[PDB]
């Protein structure tokens, strides 16, 4: 075969690494994986109906919320149809079929698709069930659709494809060779034998001279069995000098359930600058010429050795134990809490809730335990019933749990999320794979599953993935096997699609790094800009091709005119295109900017956060209007962002009639939103919209601990709407106030140093509701932010940092006593004015 042999070449190039490669393996787990991976990809690939496949209606079966129900007349929506010019309005009610409003427009075949759009109202489902109309509804705006016909199901094809470990008592031991280093103190070797960041034991060589080879050849003796080694188990070994310096692993148990054994080199990897994610790889380092290496020895017998495979209780211990489940994801748990939870298992197994607790409670270097906990998993039945909690499903997916069988129970829980929440939560769930011991697992599988499912999961999918395999040494290899096994099932008519982004994103960064070498701005850059976008235009780029922020939008042509070069330390285009799509009822351009220099995966997690708190405030129909805008990392340092449109900065609005220099004057944005107001009606609802977002963005800010922001990176639209931007530029830096809530956003507010108004209290009781919105969802927030700081920004791990957010959601304490902690937080706002804002303005722009 070679036409179906020259195609690997093409994924090769989606995936941005080379699958196929073996100059980086110790074993063929990689491989095992693939191979492991063929057969949920085709069970899902003919387990998926074609039209609604090649459609994705994007649908919700959550109630629609109340803020949407006031804002529908009388049980009566309106959908404008368009044909060719000749429109047409129609009356449907909210609990009306899509066809149906075909039954009753073929009485005055054929798919309604969205104007301007790749979005389809298609299958049985309520109108009032589209994202689409949702979105329609909040932002109050005509619903238009181009009724034609379905794309064709065809073009979604897909082309055509021993001793029992347990029956050893022998404490098991590994030898030191010893450790080589190209190029350069004392030094020594630690061994671990990690489970779940749990340490079973521990041994170190004696120390050694530093030099360019170090050999011990000694054997180390663990205090551990062979049998007693857990499946998952990792051998940690590291070089010490006290400081650490080189870290690898090596999995004891593999893919195959064998003891593992024989002659090992590893490249390690190298500490820079408490864990992150990347510490637990058992990805070797590629870089060989560099990179310090260790050599060891394990046992090897003939031999494989495989790895097989209640009553009352007092008062004071009931309440004990009660306390114990209660406490927050972070909360430690003492040597007599867990002595607790484990003796008191079965009565903690009827409590969800418990189950981190409760398998953090195991010692995992115990045969006889773990024999008992998997006792424990087969009497799962309240767990099994009881509603998704994805709190609780999350914390078993973290660094914490390495048995396959606690992790594979949270990943039964998410089979029944549907394709909305999954969306939510895809970004953390990849980030999470991070986690898993071995690379075919099932949150893997799960997530190759609902990507295939839906082309909507699966072009997010795509992307997060290709932004970790274009950055991640540790993890890259992993991930591309589960890109690459997702590429050869999402269908050719996908594949192309993702070839077209790939295509034109890669020739924007060439730009984007080419201007950035030129260096504000000379109009001899400003100058090449519009030229090499005029190469572009030519006979490579396709005509058009999806934004990857917005997958439901095709980008055509640029608008050379409009790019610019912008005057940041780095230098970022500001990009505009037309919509490619003429059916597109107006003709703004799509605004997207370039910039290389950041690390876009953090600003990618807290938008996601955000995102999800404003999910979580739906659920208490509650509207707090953040723009959590697209933001994609496409590789190493580089990536996309959305321009929000109609919106300036803040310090713009100030230095609009002060000029650079922190004279702030307190009345001048809400002289700046009247400038901008057709109607004081029109304004009335900017200066609502305004105390929304802005109670909105004091809330999460303030949880997510980044409130403390410089005036150029607050934002606002000519209609009201607020939003902070840029987020990776204060996570990934590091008198003082909570959130940003400044005497001009009082003053707009109708109160004045120290007064009050009606908008001011409108304001300070949406932030209550919205504060305690969140502390109903506690164990959520605590999980993603330690997730999130585990895996998107090193250097804020430490433990302490990972800590800030229970003060912040004010564990512990009850509403009362929270509501009053955030009124009190509002008022360290009105208490420092313009202070640390002019702080920031002399630190941030004369240093
Ligand atoms: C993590 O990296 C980054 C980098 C840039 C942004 C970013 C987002 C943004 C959005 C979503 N919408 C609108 N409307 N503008 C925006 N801007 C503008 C700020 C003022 C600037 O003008 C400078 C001369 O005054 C022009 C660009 C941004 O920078 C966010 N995160």
């Amino acid at each position: 075969s070679e036409e179906s042999q020259a195609f690997q070449r093409q994924l090769t190039a989606l995936i941005g690494y080379d699958v196929t490669d073996v100059s980086n393996v110790h074993d063929d787990e990689l491989e095992f994986t693939r191979r492991g991976l063929v057969t949920p990809r085709m069970a899902e690939v003919a387990s998926r109906d074609p039209k609604l496949y090649a459609m994705h209606p994007w649908v919700t079966s959550k109630p629609l919320p109340e803020y949407l129900w006031k804002k529908i007349a009388n049980n009566c929506i309106f959908i404008v149809i368009h044909r060719s010019t000749t429109s047409q309005t129609i009356k449907v009610s909210p609990d009306d079929t899509p066809g149906a409003i075909l039954q009753s427009f073929f009485t005055k075949d054929f798919v309604l698709r969205v104007c301007g759009r790749d979005e389809y109202l298609v299958g049985e489902t309520p109108i009032k069930n589209f994202q689409w109309v949702r979105h329609c509804l909040k932002n109050g705006e005509e619903i238009h659709v181009v009724l034609d016909t379905p794309p064709d199901p065809a073009l979604d094809e897909v082309r055509k494809e021993t001793v029992s470990l347990w029956d050893c008592d022998r404490k098991f031991r590994v030898k030191i060779r010893g450790i080589d280093i190209p190029v350069l103190l004392t030094v020594f070797v630690e061994a671990n034998i990690q489970h779940g960041q749990q340490v079973l034991c521990q041994r170190r060589t004696s120390p050694k001279p530093f030099t360019e080879e170090v050999l011990w050849n000694v054997w180390l003796e663990f205090s551990i069995k062979i049998k007693d080694l857990p499946k998952g188990a990792l051998l940690n070994l590291q070089i010490y000098c006290v400081r650490l310096l080189y870290y690898v692993n090596l999995l004891l148990i593999d893919h195959r359930f064998l003891l593992r054994r024989g002659e090992y080199v590893l490249h390690m990897w190298q500490i820079s600058g408490s864990f992150n994610a990347d510490k637990l790889t058992s990805a070797t380092n590629p870089d060989k010429e560099n990179s310090m290496s260790i050599s060891i020895l394990l046992d090897n017998y003939c031999h494989p050795i495989a790895l097989p495979k209640r009553a009352e209780m007092p008062n004071q211990l009931r309440k004990q134990l009660e306390a114990i489940i209660a406490t927050d994801p972070l909360n430690p748990l003492t040597a007599e809490d867990k002595e607790l939870l484990w003796h008191f298992r079965y009565e903690s197994l009827k409590h969800p809730k418990a189950y981190p607790k409760l398998f953090s409670s195991v010692k995992w270097g115990q045969q006889e335990i773990v024999a008992k906990t998997y006792q424990l998993l087969a009497r799962r039945e309240v767990w099994d019933q009881s509603a998704l909690d994805v709190g609780l499903t999350m914390q078993l997916l973290d660094c914490n749990f390495s048995d396959e069988n606690v992790r594979a129970i949270a990943v039964q829980k998410l089979e029944s999320l549907e394709d909305d929440d999954v969306l939510h939560y895809l970004l953390q769930l990849v980030q999470a794979v991070k986690f898993e011991p071995y690379h075919d697992s099932a949150l893997a599988r799960f997530l190759l599953k609902r990507g295939l499912r839906n082309k909507r999961i699966g072009h997010f999918l795509f992307w997060f993935l290709r932004s970790e395999i274009a950055q991640s040494r540790h993890y890259q290899q992993r991930f591309a096997v589960i890109l690459e096994a997702y590429l050869r099932g999402c269908g050719t008519a996908m594949l192309h699609d993702f070839t077209q982004q790939v295509q034109v994103i890669e020739m924007l960064q060439k730009v984007t790094l080419d201007i950035k070498s030129l260096s504000d701005v000379s109009s001899q850059v400003i100058s090449q800009l519009k030229q090499k976008l005029e190469n572009l235009q030519n006979s490579q780029l396709p005509e058009s091709f999806r934004v990857p922020y917005d997958p439901g939008l095709k980008a055509g042509a640029l608008a050379i005119e409009k790019c610019k070069v912008m005057a940041s330390k780095k230098k970022p285009l500001w990009l505009e295109f037309k919509c490619a799509d003429p059916t597109a009822l107006s003709n703004e351009t799509i605004g997207i900017i370039f910039k290389h220099g950041d690390d876009l995966r953090q600003d990618m997690l807290i938008l996601q956060i955000l995102r999800i708190m404003e999910s979580i405030w739906e659920t208490e129909s509650l509207d707090l209007c953040l723009l959590p805008y697209g933001c994609i990392s496409t590789g190493d340092k580089i990536g996309m962002i959305e321009i929000v449109k109609d919106a300036t900065t803040i310090a713009k609005i100030q230095q609009s009639t002060v000029g650079n220099t922190g004279a702030f004057k307190d009345e001048v944005l809400n002289h700046w939103l009247k400038e901008k107001s057709p109607t004081e009606e029109k304004f009335q609802a900017a200066v609502e919209r305004f105390v929304y977002s802005c109670a909105g963005y004091c809330v999460a800010t303030f949880v997510l601990g980044i409130g403390d922001r410089h005036n150029d990176n607050i934002m606002i639209t000519e209609t009201g709407n607020l939003f902070h931007i840029d987020f990776g530029h204060i996570l990934g830096n590091y008198e003082r106030v909570p959130f940003v809530l400044t005497p001009d956003f009082l003053f707009v507010m109708g109160t004045s140093g120290k007064k009050t108004s009606p908008h001011f209290q409108k304001f300070q009781d949406i932030c209550v509701k919205a504060y305690l919105a969140l502390r109903h969802h506690t164990n959520l927030l605590i999980i993603l932010f330690s997730m999130m700081l585990m895996t998107g920004m090193p250097q804020l791990t430490s433990k302490e940092d990972i800590e800030y957010i229970r003060d912040a959601l004010t564990v512990g304490k009850n509403e009362e006593d929270a509501k009053k902690y955030f009124l009190d937080q509002i008022e360290v706002c009105r208490d420092k004015g313009w202070t640390v804002q002019f702080n920031w303005f002399l630190h941030l722009v004369l240093g």
